[PDB]
């Protein structure tokens, strides 16, 4: 059961990787933002967009200059 919504590359497996990153993120904001995004789907409570916005600013760009390797995704199962 490793596929996905096909459509994406020709021979790159990205697909697989494009929905790492955003249970990557969504752990990460979870973590100490303790809130989820718009784009995230139903899971945590929908904080604030003050302190979403306040806090998805540096968490972003705390995430993307820290957890750069660490966000890092492998191919799909082969």
């Amino acid at each position: 059961s490793c596929k996905a919504t096909t459509g994406d590359s020709e021979f790159y497996d990205t697909y697989s990787i494009t929905a790492c990153r955003i249970d990557c993120e969504t752990r990460y904001l979870v973590e100490n933002c303790n809130c989820r995004m718009v784009h995230m789907p139903g899971d945590a409570p929908y904080c604030t967009p003050e302190q979403y916005k306040e806090c998805a600013d540096p968490a972003l760009d705390f995430l993307v200059e820290k957890d750069n390797e660490y966000c890092v995704c492998e191919m799909p199962c082969n």
